[PDB]
C-alpha cells in the first residue's frame, strides 16, 4: 500500500539508538520527555520543513533565499551537520558486517568461552547460579575482546584493526557502485524491501516475551521513576532523538518536499509517517527490555549492570536472544542481513543528498571542468579515511564522542530554533497558513503556529541553558572520564556547524551598500517565494 511506498518508518535511530539511549538514561523516565518533544516539536518541525520545500519548490539552501536572505546560514549548517554525520554512520554497518561474516561458522562464537580471547574469569551464563568474584558474560567478553579490543583510554589508540577497516572498505565500496550507477529500487523489491525487518522484529519480539522473567523488564522500561527527571541529560537525550530519528535539521526533508505537487495534502502524510515512526520505535524496546530482564534473572544480578550503557547494547542483546532459538545460524544470519538492509538504504540517500548538494554550489566547475565521479570518489574516499580513525583499538571513544556532538545535541538544537524563530517572527504565522490553505486545500488549526512561536523556542532555549547552569561532562560506561582536550575537540566539533549563521550573517552585512538600517531592511523581504503560478 502507500504504506509500502512511504517506509522510512524502521532505521537504525528506531533499532539501534533508541534502546541504549532509553536503556542509559534509566528507563521509563526517558519516556516523558520523549512524548513531550514528539508532540511538542518532532511533529510540527517534520511538518515545516515539507511544507517549505512544496511551497519553495527549492532544496535545502535555495529555499531560504527565496523566505529570508539574512538567515541563509542554515543551510550550510546542515550541509556541515550531514556531512558529520556521514562519517561515522557507517562503523554501525561495519560491525554488522563482521559479526554476519563471523556467523557462518558451525557453532556460533559467542555462545560459549574457552576461546583463545577469553579470561580466566568467564563463566556459562547458566552456571553462575550455582557459584555466585568480577565474573565476566561470554558474549560482552566476545564483543569488548574480538570485536573491539578495548584500550585503557582514548589516548592509547594501540594500533589499527585490519579486519574492522576491511569491512569499513568493503561498506564504502558497495555506497560507490551504486551511487555512481543510480540502482536504488524497482517495482518488484519494495514488497520484500519494506516487509523483512517487520518480520524480524515481529520474531523477535515474541521470543523476547515468552523468556522467563520479561515481567521484569517490562516494568523497569516503563515505571517512571521521577528524581531522575532533575538532570538535564535525560532531557536532551529524549529531545534529541527525535531529531535523529525524524532526520529533520539536515536540509533532506526540505528536498524530498520539493518533489510533491503545489496542490497535495502533505499534512496528513506528515502525521502518518510521524505516527508510524514513533510507534516502531517504541514497540522494539518491549523485546529488548525483556532480553534484558531475562537475562537479569539468569545471571542474579540488577538489570541496570547486565549489558553495557552504550552503542553495543544491541550487538550485547540480540545475539544472545538468537542463541535461545532452534538453528540459531540462520536467525543470526537473517538479522544481521536486516541491519545491514535498515542501514545501507538511509546511508545511500544521505550521500547522494550530499554529493547533490556540494555540486549544486558550484554547477559550472563540477559538471563540465570536472566529471561528477572524480568528485564522488574524492568525497568517499575522504570519509573512509576520517572513520579509519575509530576502527583502532581505541576508536569505541572517538566513536563515543561523533554520536554525542556532531550529530545530536546542542548543533540540532540551535537548528531547529532558529528555523522556528525565522518563520514565526519574519515571515509570518499566519502568511504560511495563508499558504497552506491555499496548497492543501483547507485551513490547518492553531496547533502548529504555537509549537513554532513559543513551545519549540521555549523547549530549545531552556534545555540549553540548563545544562549549562548544572554542568556534567561526557563519560563511557558510566566509569570512563574523558581528559579535558577530548571534550574540547567534541564541543569543536557542534561549533564548526553552529557557527555557520553568524558568519552568513556577517557577510550579508558587508556586503551590501547603505545605511545599517536600509542593509537590514533590504536583506529580510521574502524575495518571490512562490514563483510557480
Ligand atoms: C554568504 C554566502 C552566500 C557566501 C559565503 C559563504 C561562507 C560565508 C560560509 C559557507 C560555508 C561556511 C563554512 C563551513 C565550514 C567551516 C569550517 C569551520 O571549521 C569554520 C567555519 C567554516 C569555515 C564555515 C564558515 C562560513 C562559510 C565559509
Ligand atoms: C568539520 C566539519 C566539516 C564539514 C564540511 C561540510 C561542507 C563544508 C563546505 C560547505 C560549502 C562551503 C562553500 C560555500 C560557498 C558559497
Ligand atoms: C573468521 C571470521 C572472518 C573474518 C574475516 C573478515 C573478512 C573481511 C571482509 C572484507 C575483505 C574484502 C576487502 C575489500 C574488497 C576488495
Ligand atoms: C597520544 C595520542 C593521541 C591520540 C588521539 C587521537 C584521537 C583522534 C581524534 C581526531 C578526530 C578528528 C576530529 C577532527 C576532524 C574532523
Ligand atoms: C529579537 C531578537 C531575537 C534574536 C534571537 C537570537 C538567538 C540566538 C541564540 C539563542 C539561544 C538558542 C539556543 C537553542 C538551543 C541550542
Ligand atoms: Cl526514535
Amino acid at each position: 500500500f502507500v504504506l509500502s511506498v512511504a517506509g522510512g518508518f524502521v532505521g537504525l535511530g528506531n533499532v539501534w539508538r533508541f534502546p541504549y539511549l532509553c536503556y542509559k538514561n534509566g528507563g521509563g523516565a526517558f519516556l516523558i520527555p520523549y512524548f513531550i518533544f514528539l508532540f511538542g516539536s518532532g511533529l510540527p518541525v517534520f511538518f515545516l520543513e515539507i511544507i517549505i520545500g512544496q511551497y519553495t519548490s527549492e532544496g535545502g539552501i535555495t529555499c531560504w533565499e527565496k523566505i529570508c536572505p539574512l538567515f541563509s546560514g542554515i543551510g550550510y549548517a546542515s550541509v556541515v551537520i550531514v556531512s558529520l554525520l556521514n562519517v561515522y554512520y557507517i562503523v554501525i554497518l561495519a560491525w554488522a558486517t563482521y559479526y554476519l561474516f563471523q556467523s557462518f561458522q558451525k557453532e556460533l562464537p559467542w555462545a560459549h568461552c574457552n576461546h583463545s580471547w577469553n579470561t580466566p574469569h568467564c563463566m556459562e551464563d547458566t552456571m553462575r547460579k550455582n557459584k555466585s568474584t568480577n565474573f565476566t558474560s561470554p558474549v560482552i567478553e566476545f564483543w569488548e575482546r574480538n570485536v573491539l579490543s578495548l584500550s585503557p583510554g582514548i589516548d592509547h589508540p594501540g594500533s589499527l584493526k585490519w579486519d574492522l577497516a576491511l569491512c569499513l572498505l568493503l561498506v564504502w565500496l558497495v555506497c560507490f557502485f551504486c551511487i555512481w550507477k543510480g540502482v536504488r529500487s524497482t517495482g518488484k523489491v519494495v514488497y520484500f524491501t519494506a516487509t523483512f525487518p517487520f518480520a524480524m522484529l515481529l520474531v523477535l519480539l515474541v521470543r523476547g516475551l515468552t523468556l522467563p522473567g520479561a515481567g521484569a523488564g517490562i516494568k523497569f522500561y516503563l515505571y517512571p521513576d521521577i528524581t531522575r527527571l532533575e538532570d538535564p541529560q535525560v532531557w536532551i537525550d529524549a529531545g534529541t532523538q527525535i531529531f535523529f530519528s525524524y532526520a529533520i535539521c539536515l536540509g533532506a526533508m526540505t528536498s524530498l518536499g520539493s518533489y510533491n505537487k503545489y496542490k497535495y495534502n502533505s499534512y496528513r502524510d506528515c502525521m502518518l509517517l510521524g505516527c508510524l515512526n514513533s510507534g516502531t520505535s517504541f514497540v522494539s524496546g518491549f523485546a529488548i527490555f525483556s532480553i534484558l530482564g531475562f537475562m537479569a534473572q539468569e545471571q542474579g544480578v540488577d538489570i541496570a549492570d547486565v549489558a553495557e550503557s552504550g552503542p553495543g547494547l544491541a550487538f550485547i542483546a540480540y545475539p544472545k536472544a538468537v542463541t535461545m532459538m532452534p538453528l540459531p545460524t540462520f536467525w543470526s544470519i537473517l538479522f544481521f542481513i536486516m541491519l545491514l538492509l535498515l542501514g545501507l538504504d538511509s546511508q545511500f540517500v544521505e550521500v547522494e543528498g550530499q554529493i547533490t548538494s556540494l555540486v549544486d554550489l558550484y554547477p559550472s566547475f563540477l559538471r563540465k571542468g570536472y566529471r561528477r565521479e572524480i568528485f564522488i570518489a574524492f568525497v568517499c574516499s575522504i570519509s573512509y579515511l576520517l572513520g579509519l580513525t575509530m576502527v583502532t583499538e581505541g576508536g569505541m571513544y572517538v566513536f563515543q564522542l561523533f554520536d554525542y556532538y556532531a550529530a545530536s545535541g546542542v548543533c540540532l538544537l540551535w537548528v531547529a530554533f532558529f528555523e522556528c524563530f525565522v518563520i514565526a517572527w519574519i515571515y509570518g504565522g499566519d502568511n504560511l497558513y495563508d499558504g497552506i490553505e491555499d496548497m492543501i486545500g483547507y485551513r490547518p488549526g492553531p496547533w502548529m503556529k504555537y509549537s513554532w512561536a513559543v513551545i519549540t523556542p521555549v523547549l530549545c532555549v531552556g534545555c540549553f541553558i540548563f545544562s549549562l547552569v548544572k554542568y556534567v561532562p561526557l563519560t563511557y560506561n558510566k566509569t570512563y572520564v574523558y581528559p579535558n582536550w577530548a571534550i574540547g575537540l567534541g564541543w569543536s566539533l557542534a561549533l564548526s556547524s553552529m557557527l555557520c549563521v553568524p558568519l552568513v550573517i556577517v557577510i550579508r552585512l558587508c556586503q551590501t551598500e547603505g545605511p545599517f538600517l536600509v542593509r537590514v531592511k533590504y536583506l529580510l523581504t521574502p524575495r518571490e517565494p512562490n514563483r510557480w503560478a
